[PDB]
Formats: C-alpha cells, structure tokens, sequence
C-alpha cells in the first residue's frame, strides 16, 4: 500500500504545516501537524476542557463506530517549546492520503496548553519519530508509520514541504519526479528516539564550505533551524545590523536586509536554503525588526533541522531495519 497527502502551511510565514487525517467511522477529518521530532498522535476532542478549545475541529469518539477506549491508558507530553497536552486514549481507524491503519492509538486531549488553544488551525499532532518516545502509559503505543510499515510497498515516508506553498507527505514510495539530481542517504542514530543524523558542514552565502560534523535531528514539527552558536554567529555576521536580542529571544535583523543563503552538507552533497526562507518577518506587527530563521541551539541541548532546512529538500525517512535519512535538492 501507499498514501499521499498534501500538507499546507498554517500561515504566511510557514510557522507549521497541517495535513488532513481521517479518524474513525464515519470519518472525522482533522488537520494534524505531522511531527518527525515526536511520536504521539493526539487530537483535540470532545473530552478537551471546553475553555481550552478555540476553533479547532474535535474528534468525538462516541460518534465513531470503530472507536474503542484503550482501558487505563493515559498520555502526557511536554514539547521543546514549552507547550504540553495530556489525556486518555482510544484505538480507531486512521487514514492519511488513502493509507489506512486499523487499531491506531488516537490520544484524546483532556488538557492542552495555551499555545495549542491559541492556534485554531492545528487540531492535533501526528508523531513520526520512533515509537520508543511515545508517552502512552502503562502500555506504549506505536506511531502511525510503525503500524503501517509492514503493509507499505517500501518502509519509508517522505517529506516535501513547500516554501510559502503546499507540499506533500508520501508513505510507502519515493516519488522520483519530486526532486532533482540524486538522493544522498546518511546514517541515523535512533538512540534518542529521533531521526538523528550528522551533517558534514555548512556554508554562508557564496562563502567557502566549512567541513565540520553537526549532529542534529530532522524535525518537521519545529519551525526553525537551530544550530551551534558558532555557526549561527557566522551566518548573522553576514547580515548588516543583525544581532542577538535577549529580550526578543534570538537573532533579529533589519527587515530591509537581503539575507544570504545557508548551505548544509549531507555526506558529499549540499542542500542550499535560500535567504528568503530564513526571514520570519516582523517581531511584532509594524516593526522593522525581523526574526531570523536560523537560531542558536545552545539552550536546547540538540541541534534541530526544522522546517527552514527541511523545506529546501526532498527528505526520505527510511524506516528499514537500519533506518537512514535521504536528502535531495528539488
Ligand atoms: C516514554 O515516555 C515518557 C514520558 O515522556 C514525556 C514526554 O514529554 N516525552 C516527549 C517530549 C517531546 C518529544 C517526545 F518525542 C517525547
């Protein structure tokens, strides 16, 4: 089997991408944030505290003839940005782009933190990291990809995120028309539960490539590119007037600037992030200070190849017995 679904930016900045997902019988379609940096499929629901729902579409398990309470199971996650959610668990039929999993754990939110409430466009998350990070207790549940894998034509999914435009998540096949050149594959460590890999270096604009190992995670659920402070300083030094602002929370730059590209290495291959992809717009409405899309990971504990990086590539998440990642230009 295969599946193929369009993913759409939630706003004009590509802050996140939403993908329609069919849950239950009859289908209830929710728009979920596919998140390779995490492993729970959770939804706003008829159980979510009413004051914490503000425009999201909810899953109502009592209206699904295939929903079953997973007795005794609870979940609770805290994300790197400080947001969180928790609740109980149902199993139900879940379909993405024509690919159907029966008995998928659908984690129903009883509580969500304010950032989720305040974003009416995201009805939940669909985790695509390794199932060892799933938070359901006392019995850990599998991700949608883990449940689908054996049925897929090939045990892979691909992320093709658009810049200011829709893109595609495919399951079970590699669309050879969706990228240019070849796909360069690189080793993955699953030791932390993530799609963790080592970039071979970087360049700023037309500058020379610096060969240096940068371990990080491919995380579709993180907006920005978080890299070591040395790398980030080298990038922003090429933008007149750019500076790190403790009060804003990262590097800002004059909105009148033209940003240089940023290149990262994948083995001997190179993925070029155009400068425009690094512009996240005014820090507040009407400001001439703009927020940068490349930020320091120093306070995180891990480097994160988020959407800013991934949207410049066609990315293969290869879930073979020994997982690997592939990157192609597009
Ligand atoms: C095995 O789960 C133990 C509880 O974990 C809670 C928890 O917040 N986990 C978590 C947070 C962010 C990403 C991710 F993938 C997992």
């Amino acid at each position: 089997s295969t599946g193929s679904a369009t993913t759409t930016p939630i706003d004009s900045l590509d802050d996140a991408y939403i993908t329609p997902v069919q849950i239950g019988t009859p289908a209830q379609t929710l728009n979920l944030d596919f998140d390779t940096g995490s492993s729970d499929l959770w939804v706003f629901s008829s159980e979510t505290t009413a004051s914490e729902v503000d425009g999201q579409t909810i899953y109502t398990p009592s209206k699904s003839t295939t929903a079953k309470l997973l007795s005794g199971a609870t979940w609770s996650i805290s994300y790197g940005d400080g947001s969180s959610s928790s609740g109980d668990v149902y199993t139900d039929t879940v379909s993405v782009g024509g690919l159907t999993v029966t008995g998928q754990a659908v984690e129903s939110a009883k509580k969500v933190s304010s950032s989720f409430t305040e974003d009416s466009t995201i009805d939940g998350l669909l985790g695509l990291a390794f199932s060892t990070l799933n938070t359901v207790s006392p019995t850990q549940q599998k991700t949608f990809f883990d449940n689908a894998k054996a049925s897929l034509d090939s045990p892979v999914f691909t992320a093709d995120l658009g810049y200011h435009a829709p893109g595609t998540y495919n399951f079970g096949f590699i669309d050879t028309t969706a990228y240019t050149g070849s796909i360069t594959y690189t080793a993955v460590s699953t030791k932390q539960g993530f799609w963790e890999w080592t970039s071979t270096g970087y360049a700023v604009g037309s500058g020379t490539f610096k060969s240096t190992s940068i371990d990080g995670i491919a995380d579709t659920g993180t907006t920005l590119l978080y890299l070591p402070a040395t790398v980030v300083s080298a990038y922003w030094a090429q933008v007149s007037g750019a500076k790190s602002s403790s009060s804003v929370g990262g590097y800002v730059f004059p909105c009148s600037a033209t940003l240089p590209s940023f290149t990262f290495g994948v083995g001997s291959a190179r993925i070029v992030i155009p400068g425009d992809y690094i512009d996240f717009g005014p820090i507040s409405t009407g400001s001439s200070s703009c927020f940068g899309g490349i930020q320091s990971s120093a306070g995180i504990g891990i480097n994160i190849f988020g959407d800013v990086a991934l949207k410049a590539a066609f990315v293969v998440f290869n879930g073979a017995t020994t997982p690997t990642l592939g990157f192609a230009s597009k």
